[PDB]
C-alpha cells in the first residue's frame, strides 16, 4: 500500500483548492511530491500555484515565521531549477521580504549564470538592499587615510575601548583595531551590511576583538551587549546635509548610555547662494503657457520642499550641467560640537534663528547650496565644498514663491535656519530689495517646451488626418503616461477630441480640471481614466464603447534612464484597440549609445582594490552587490573621455510588431586610443516620421543611463570593436566582444 494508497492527498487537494483552502492543498501536494519523484513535473504549476496563495494566506496572518520555512520546503522538493527559485524569489520580492528573496535569486544565478530574468531581478535587490553611496565612501582615499589618522590619534591619547556607530563595512572598526584599539565594538542596523561586514572582518583576520552587533545604536543594552561604557564613539553617519542620516539623535543616546567624560569631534556648516539654471528647471515651473495651455497664476507648483523626507535635494556642484554661479560668499550657517550633550539636547528644542548675506553678483537668487566643514579634531577636518573633489555631496534648498528673483548688488538674502526634528531645515528665504507638489521630472517636464509642440503637431496631424473631410463623432484620445501631464488637456484645444488621463492623484486631476477651466474648456472634456481599485497602472481598454482610439500616449522612457518595462508586451495590446487609422505615440525609439573612458562610473559602481581602502581588503566582498547600470546620469556633465561615435544600438516600433529585433550586433569604431570603461546610451522618440524627441537634449526632464564595466577594455584608434545587444522583453542588455 505504499504506491496505490497515495494520491488520495490529491483527490482531496483538489477539493481544497474548490472550497479555497490552500494549507490543506499544500500539504497534500507535499505528501504526493515527497513520496512520487515521478510526479514532479505532472503537478509542477499546480503546486507553485498552491503555495503562492498559501503563502499569501500565510503572510495576511503576520506568520513569515513559518512561511520562509515553507518556502524552503518548496525549494527542498525541486533542487536544481532555476525556474522555480526564480519565481519564488518574485513572489517573495512583492510580498516585502528583499532580504530573504536575495538569497533565492542568487542560487536561481548560480544554477544558471545565463538566467536572464535571475539576473535582472537579483540587480535589483541588490540596488535596494546596498546603497550606491557606499561605493563612492570606500574609494574615497583621503576620507580613509584622515579617518584612520584620525582614530588613531584617539586611540594613542589612551581610548583603548571604542564603539563605531553606523559601521557598514566595520572599516572604521578595522582602522581603530589595527591603530591598537583594546576592545573594538561595531553596530549595524542593515541585515545585509552586517551580513558582508562579518566576511570582511574574518578575512582580514580581526575577529578577535571586534564584535559585531546587528541593530541600531539606540537599541544597544549594557551589559547585555557591549559590557562597559566605551572611552571612543567613531561614526560616519552623515550625509550632504549632514543631520540627515540622524546623528544628533545617536549621538545623544551615546553620551547617555555608552560614553565616558567622540569621532567626528565637532561641525561646521557652512553655505551660499547660488544660481542654476538646472536646478531652476529641478524645480520651479518658468514658463506659464505649455503650448497653447494657460497656466493660471493662482495654481502654483512646488517640488519637495517639505514644510518626513528631505526639505531638499542632494547635487554634486562640482559637476552641475552648465555649471553655477556663486552670488554670495562662503558663510557659516551653524556649529555643532558632538562633544556636547548640552548643545545636542538644546538644539531639539531650538527656535530658528535669522541670517542676512549680502550679494557679490547680480543674477538670479535659484539654491541655496550648503556643504561644511567636519572636524574630527584640532588637527585633522575634511571638508565637502564644491571645490574639494570628495566623495560627499552638496545640499540644496530650492527657492519657491517670490515675486523677482533677481538680485543685484546692494540686495541681501535672509533666510530661517532651524534643526527642530534633527533636520537642517532653511525657511524663509526672502530678498529684501534696497531702498501642487510636482517631483523633480514633472517639473522639468512642465519646463520642458519642445516635448508639447511636438507631441502637440503630431496630434493635430493624426486628428486631421482621421477626421472624415480628409479621411475620404467625436475622437478619442487616451494618455497613460505615469504622472502628471498635461498632453490630454492640450489634445483637447484640437477639435472635437476626448482626452482621458490616466493621472492618479486627487490633487493633480484638480489642478488639471483648474487649468482646463482657465483655458475656458467645457469640464465634461477632460476625463480622469484613474479606474482601477488596486492595479498597478491604468490597464487598457477601450471607452464606454468600442469606438477604437485615435491617439494612445505611452509611457516608454522611465525618467531613470531605462526603457520601462513590459513596454513590447503594452504596446501589442494597444495595437488592437487603435482604429484603422490610429496611432500609439511614440511611433517608434531608436536607443543610441557610444563607448567611454571614465573612472567616474568606475568608482561609483565598485570599489578599486585595497588601494582606497589602505590594505584592507574589502572589494572582493562589496563588489559582489555591483550592478551594470547606473541610472539618473547627466551625460551633459559626466566627466569621461569619449572613445567612438554615437551609433544606434537599438530600434523598438510600437506600430510594427515585427520589427523590433532580440540578439543583434553592431560594429563599432574605436576613433581614439584609451580605455573603455562603460558604455553611456539615451533615445530619440519618433512621434511622427518627421518629430523626433531627443531625451538627452539639455531640455529634456529623462536622464540617460550607462552599462558601466567591471574590467577596463583597452583600445587604440583605428581598432574596430563588436556590441551585442538583447532586447529580453523588458531589459536590455549590452555585452562587448574585441
Ligand atoms: N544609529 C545607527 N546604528 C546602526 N547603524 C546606523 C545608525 N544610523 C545610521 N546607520 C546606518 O549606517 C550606515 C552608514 S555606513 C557609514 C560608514 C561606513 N560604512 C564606514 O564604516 O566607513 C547607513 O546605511 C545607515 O543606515
Amino acid at each position: 500500500m505504499r504506491d496505490e494508497l497515495v494520491s488520495r492527498s490529491l483527490q482531496s487537494a483538489e477539493h481544497c483548492l474548490g472550497s479555497q483552502d490552500f494549507g490543506t492543498a499544500y500539504a497534500h501536494y507535499l505528501l504526493v511530491l515527497s513520496l512520487a519523484p515521478e510526479l514532479k513535473d505532472d503537478v509542477k504549476e499546480t503546486f507553485q500555484y498552491t503555495l503562492f496563495r498559501w503563502a499569501e494566506e500565510l503572510d495576511a496572518l503576520s506568520r513569515t515565521q513559518d512561511l520562509l520555512g515553507c518556502y524552503e520546503q518548496a525549494l527542498e522538493l525541486f533542487p536544481d531549477d532555476e525556474v522555480i527559485c526564480n519565481s519564488m524569489g518574485e513572489h517573495l520580492f512583492r510580498m516585502g521580504f528583499r532580504d530573504e528573496a536575495a538569497g533565492y535569486f542568487h542560487k536561481a544565478v548560480k544554477l544558471n549564470p545565463d538566467f536572464n530574468d535571475a539576473k535582472e531581478n537579483f540587480y535589483r535587490v541588490a540596488n535596494w538592499l546596498v546603497e550606491r553611496w557606499h561605493f563612492i565612501m570606500l574609494n574615497d582615499t583621503k576620507r580613509n587615510t584622515i579617518y584612520n589618522a584620525a582614530i588613531q590619534k584617539a586611540v594613542c591619547s589612551g581610548s583603548k575601548s571604542v564603539l563605531d556607530i553606523g559601521a557598514g563595512t566595520g572599516i572604521l572598526s578595522m582602522f581603530a583595531r589595527k591603530a591598537g584599539a583594546h576592545s573594538v565594538y561595531a553596530c549595524e542596523l542593515s541585515k545585509t551590511m552586517y551580513e558582508l561586514a562579518c566576511d570582511v572582518v574574518a578575512a582580514n583576520e580581526m575577529e578577535e576583538g571586534i564584535k559585531l552587533l546587528h541593530m541600531k545604536s539606540l537599541d544597544i543594552k549594557i551589559p547585555k551587549h557591549i559590557p562597559e561604557r566605551v572611552s571612543l564613539v567613531v561614526t560616519e553617519t552623515v550625509d550632504a546635509g549632514l543631520f540627515g542620516e540622524g546623528i544628533v539623535e545617536s549621538l545623544i543616546h551615546a553620551w547617555e548610555h555608552l560614553l565616558l567624560q567622540v569621532i567626528p569631534a565637532s561641525a561646521v556648516i557652512f553655505g551660499i547662494a547660488v544660481e542654476c539654471a538646472e536646478i531652476r528647471r529641478h524645480h520651479r515651473v518658468g514658463v506659464k503657457d505649455v503650448a497653447g495651455i494657460s497656466l493660471p497664476t493662482n495654481v502654483k507648483f512646488q517640488s519637495p520642499a517639505y514644510s518626513t523626507i528631505e526639505p531638499y535635494t542632494t547635487e554634486k556642484m562640482s559637476r552641475v550641467p552648465g555649471g553655477y554661479l556663486a552670488l554670495t560668499e562662503c558663510f557659516e550657517i551653524m556649529t555643532v560640537d558632538f562633544n556636547n550633550l548640552q548643545e545636542l539636547k538644546s538644539l531639539a528644542t531650538k527656535k530658528p534663528d535669522k541670517i542676512g548675506v549680502p550679494v557679490i553678483k547680480e543674477g538670479v537668487l535659484d539654491a541655496i547650496v550648503v556643504w561644511f566643514v567636519l572636524q574630527l579634531d584640532d588637527e585633522h577636518s575634511l571638508s565637502t565644498s564644491p571645490s574639494e573633489e570628495t566623495c560627499w555631496e552638496q545640499a540644496v534648498y530650492p527657492v519657491h514663491d517670490l515675486a523677482d528673483y533677481w538680485i543685484k548688488l546692494g540686495d541681501e538674502v535672509i533666510m530661517e535656519v532651524s534643526c527642530q526634528d534633527c533636520y537642517l531645515r532653511i525657511q524663509s528665504i526672502s530678498v529684501f530689495h534696497s531702498e501642487c507638489v510636482l517631483e523633480s521630472t514633472e517639473i522639468a517636464l512642465l519646463n520642458n517646451i519642445p516635448y508639447h509642440e511636438g507631441f502637440k503637431m503630431a496630434m493635430k496631424k493624426v486628428l486631421s488626418s482621421l477626421t472624415p473631410e480628409k479621411l475620404g463623432e467625436p475622437l478619442y484620445v487616451l494618455d497613460v503616461s505615469e504622472g502628471f501631464s498635461v498632453l490630454p488637456v492640450i489634445a483637447g484645444t484640437l477639435g472635437q477630441v476626448k482626452p482621458y488621463s490616466s493621472v492618479e492623484k486627487d490633487q493633480h486631476r484638480a489642478t488639471l480640471d483648474i487649468i482646463c477651466e482657465a483655458n475656458h474648456f467645457p469640464k465634461d472634456t477632460l476625463e480622469f481614466w484613474l479606474r482601477h481599485v488596486e492595479d498597478e497602472s491604468a490597464v487598457l481598454q477601450r471607452p464606454k464603447s468600442d469606438k477604437l482610439w485615435s491617439i494612445i500616449i505611452l509611457d516608454v522612457i522611465e525618467p531613470s534612464g531605462l526603457i520601462q518595462q513590459e513596454i513590447m508586451e503594452k504596446a501589442a495590446i494597444s495595437r488592437c484597440l487603435l482604429q484603422s487609422g490610429g496611432k500609439i505615440f511614440p511611433q517608434y525609439v531608436l536607443m543610441f549609445g557610444l563607448l567611454v573612458e571614465s573612472q567616474t562610473l568606475m568608482e561609483e559602481s565598485a570599489v578599486q582594490g585595497a588601494e582606497r581602502t589602505l590594505g584592507f581588503n574589502i572589494a572582493p566582498f562589496i563588489n559582489q552587490f555591483q550592478v551594470p547600470v547606473r541610472v539618473f546620469l547627466d551625460l551633459a556633465s559626466l566627466p569621461c573621455i569619449p572613445l567612438s561615435k554615437p551609433v544606434e544600438l537599438l530600434r523598438l516600433d510600437l506600430m510594427t510588431p515585427y520589427l523590433n529585433t532580440s540578439n543583434r550586433e553592431v560594429k563599432v569604431r574605436i576613433c581614439k586610443s584609451g580605455q573603455v570603461t562603460a558604455i553611456p546610451f539615451w533615445y530619440h522618440m519618433y512621434l511622427d516620421d518627421e518629430i523626433r524627441l531627443d531625451t538627452s537634449s539639455e531640455a529634456s526632464h529623462w536622464k540617460q543611463a550607462a552599462v558601466v564595466l567591471d574590467n577596463p577594455i583597452q583600445v587604440e584608434m583605428g581598432d574596430e570593436l563588436v556590441l551585442s545587444i538583447q532586447h529580453h522583453k523588458s531589459n536590455v542588455s549590452i555585452t562587448i566582444k574585441q
